[PDB]
C-alpha cells in the first residue's frame, strides 16, 4: 500500500483541485505517475487511508489505477496512473479533435464499463462527471477519483446547497433527501453522456444551480444534443427517470450502448 516518496521524481504541475495540487512524475526513474499532494486540512486522511486498502483492489482497464499512498509525512501523497491527455471535459472542449459520433459513443462505453465494474463491487463514485474522467495517450477514457468525495472536508463541496456541490449531475432524490445509491451514479452517467455529445457544454447552461434543482424536481430534463442520434438520446434519457428504481443498471446501459454501436457503426 505504501510508496516511498523518495522513489518519486516530480516533473510538471497538472492542476489544482479539491485536495490541492496534482503533479506528473516518475516512479523509480521510469514509470509515469500522477501524484496528488493532499493539501493539509482538506481531507479526512485517516479514513481515506483505511479506505485506500480497498481501493487498491479495484482494478479495471477503464478505471484510473491507484498505485499507493505516501502517508509518513504531510502533505500525504496519492499516487495514480498517469493519463497523458488530461481530463475528458477539456478534451471534449478542444474543437480541433472533431470527433466522429462513433468515437463519442466509445467514450461513453469506456465510462460505462468502469461504472459497471464499480457497480458490481457495490462501490459508488458519487461525483461522476466529465471533469472526473481522464484520457490516456490512446484516447481511452477512464474514470477517476471514484469514492473520494467521502473524504472531502470542505462544506461548500459536501452540502447540497454548497457552491461546489455537483447539483447539475444529481437526481431529485439526491437534491431533496440525500438518497445516494447506484441509481444516483446512473443519473450522473446520463448527464455525462450528455456532456460527451454536447462536447463539454455545462448541463443546463442557462440556469443557476438553484434553478436547475427546481426544474428537475418539476420534471424538466436536459434535451438532445445535436450530435446524439435518437437511439443515443434514448439511452441518456433513460438515466433520468423520476423513479430511481426505474432507471437502468450499468450492466443494462452497457448492453444498450453495445447495441447502438452495432446499429450505427
Ligand atoms: C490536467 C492534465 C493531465 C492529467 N491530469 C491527471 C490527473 C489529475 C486528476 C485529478 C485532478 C487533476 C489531475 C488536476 C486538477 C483537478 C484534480 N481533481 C482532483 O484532484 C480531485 N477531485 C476529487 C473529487 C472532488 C472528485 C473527490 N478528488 O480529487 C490524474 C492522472 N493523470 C492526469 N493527467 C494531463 N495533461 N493535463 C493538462 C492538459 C493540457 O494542459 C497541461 C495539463
Amino acid at each position: 500500500w505504501e510508496i516511498d516518496p523518495k522513489d518519486l521524481t516530480f516533473l510538471k504541475e497538472l492542476g489544482t483541485g479539491q485536495f490541492g495540487v496534482v503533479k506528473y512524475g516518475k516512479w523509480r526513474g521510469q514509470y509515469d505517475v500522477a501524484i496528488k499532494m493532499i493539501k493539509e486540512g482538506s481531507m479526512s486522511e485517516d479514513e481515506f487511508i483505511e479506505e485506500a486498502k480497498v481501493m487498491m483492489n479495484l482494478s479495471h482497464e477503464k478505471l484510473v489505477q491507484l498505485y499507493g499512498v505516501c502517508t509518513k509525512q504531510r502533505p500525504i501523497f496519492i499516487i495514480t496512473e498517469y493519463m497523458a491527455n488530461g481530463c475528458l471535459l477539456n478534451y471534449l472542449r478542444e474543437m480541433r479533435h472533431r470527433f466522429q459520433t462513433q468515437q463519442l459513443l466509445e467514450m461513453c462505453k469506456d465510462v460505462c464499463e468502469a461504472m459497471e465494474y464499480l457497480e458490481s463491487k457495490q462501490f459508488l463514485h458519487r461525483d461522476l462527471a466529465a471533469r472526473n474522467c481522464l484520457v490516456n495517450d490512446q484516447g481511452v477514457v477512464k474514470v477517476s477519483d471514484f469514492g473520494l468525495s467521502r473524504y472531502v472536508l470542505d462544506d461548500e463541496y459536501t452540502s447540497s446547497v454548497g457552491s461546489k456541490f455537483p447539483v447539475r449531475w444529481s437526481p431529485p432524490e439526491v437534491l431533496m433527501y440525500s438518497k445516494f445509491s447506484s441509481k444516483s451514479d446512473i443519473w450522473a452517467f446520463g448527464v455525462l453522456m450528455w456532456e460527451i455529445y454536447s462536447l463539454g457544454k455545462m448541463p443546463y447552461e442557462r440556469f443557476t444551480n438553484s434553478e436547475t434543482a427546481e426544474h428537475i424536481a418539476q420534471g424538466l430534463r436536459l434535451y438532445r444534443p445535436h450530435l446524439a442520434s435518437e437511439k443515443v438520446y434514448t439511452i441518456m434519457y433513460s438515466c433520468w427517470h423520476e423513479k430511481a428504481d426505474e432507471r437502468p443498471t450499468f450492466k443494462i446501459l452497457l448492453s444498450n450502448i453495445l447495441d447502438v454501436m452495432d446499429e450505427e457503426s
